[PDB]
């Protein structure tokens, strides 16, 4: 529903189309809280601290009129955003860091790749070339400057800290996307980034392909961005929704937990 | 079926007829941080620490940990912040209802008068005149409220502006609170300052008119924000969602408007 003028203002359109509720808003984010799972290396690296939270007051002695928490995580915590800067093949680019990345960024379309039933029989699925050529055959061409959002359902699994991290003695147990498919998806899609459910945007075992950790190497090295901890990708159409990802301007931030919004028409 | 505005929107950004505009102040140890009485719980300052940096502890990444609190810098606050909003349903940061995250705003430009009154108090009377040269402020709207005082930012004792007798920042009459709630059905109010609330109001029999009344109408606020000698004094849509912390009463956020 818009105005009648050859080429109008968009924005006023906009309110009125969510006030209406022919767009609705999606929540893609999981709940920080002190039970979600945290991401631990081998012992030989700098870990990341978990979630905790702390109340100053609840409407008693300390803040009579008043209820509040101080809190404490790292930045690649929870439903996160990774910005160029926290891999060291984007560690030069201008703009590289979450408070000084072009605000221009922080909102832009999505396509939804469904690997679901195929994670469900194989946790160390690979997301392959042949497998998003195929999804274009059924949905079209994947549009330059728009978010490859990986569904597979990953996000269920969140009430078990064991079953989402998913690690055996060889390291984490997640699907991904192969180096040839991260290749594609920047030299011939030109996309905007890559969002997943799980803790990693690579596979878990990629650790040990020629090429370590593809898509954080690769999408980070071409000045890209990567999300994680998605849910509700289920509610999401496979392409048309417009994402809503603006993280915290951390100073010199290589990213930072936000909250993850989707519009849909 | 075939939607019309999204794909307008997203071309729009794209082509540049649609900016961004960043009205968030950078988060940093060397900001402004909330002081209240000794006798009362204190907001922990913003502290952060190198965990790798392309080195021993993280050959091939850079990350860091981070501590500060719900009220801390460009922040949101939501009605469970405030004693009178907190038997509203879904009014915490994780349960209020995602579509009051995206809203269209009016800016109020005071930044004249505060200039020559640091205690200058937004009434009735300057918010109808408003009107009428601006037209009448939407339901469902942020009335943010520019003073420029986020220029102030450099110097903390300045910016939180505390002497003897209290803060002094300018900010809203009670009979502007409730006018803005009960004649006009605002969506919340925005400042560039650390309180929402003028800060001799705190002394006033009705303590904080704007944070009582405000969340104890389930409506939001927004603290710490810049650049809105940028925005239109209509049209501007605000992009402002805050972290899914459980059961928070508030945090940190980035607040963006797109403008036209
Ligand atoms: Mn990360
Ligand atoms: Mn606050």
């Amino acid at each position: 529903a818009m105005a009648t003028s050859t080429t109008p203002t968009i924005l006023p359109a906009l309110a009125a189309g969510l006030a209406r509720g022919n767009i609705r808003v999606v929540d893609l984010t999981q709940t920080l809280s002190p039970s979600f799972p945290t991401l631990q290396l081998p012992s030989q690296f700098g870990q990341v601290q978990p979630f905790k939270i702390e109340r100053i007051s609840h409407y008693d002695a300390s803040g009579p009129a008043w209820y509040w928490n101080n809190f404490s995580c790292g930045e690649h915590t929870g439903t996160h955003f990774d910005a160029p800067a926290h891999w060291i093949t984007g560690r030069d680019y201008p703009g590289n860091s979450v408070d000084t990345i072009a605000p221009e960024n922080f909102v832009a379309p999505a396509v939804v790749i469904d690997a679901s039933a195929q994670v469900r029989e194989n946790e160390d699925w690979l997301l392959t070339v042949d497998f998003l050529q195929a999804w274009e055959q059924r949905h079209g061409r994947i549009p330059a400057g728009a978010w490859v959002l990986f569904r597979t359902d990953w996000s269920l699994r969140v009430g078990d800290a064991a079953a989402f991290l998913n690690i055996r003695e060889d390291g984490a147990h997640t699907p991904g996307p192969t180096q040839e498919a991260v290749e594609w998806l920047i030299g011939e899609r030109n996309v905007h980034g890559f969002g997943v459910e799980t803790i990693n945007t690579d596979a878990g075992q990629s650790y040990a392909w020629p090429l370590a950790y593809p898509c954080h190497t690769l999408m980070h090295g071409a000045n890209r961005y990567g999300l994680q901890c998605l849910k509700n990708l289920d509610q999401l159409p496979p392409r048309g929704a417009f994402i809503l990802a603006a993280p915290l301007k951390i100073e010199g931030g290589s990213g930072s937990p936000l909250r993850v919004l989707a519009l849909v028409e």
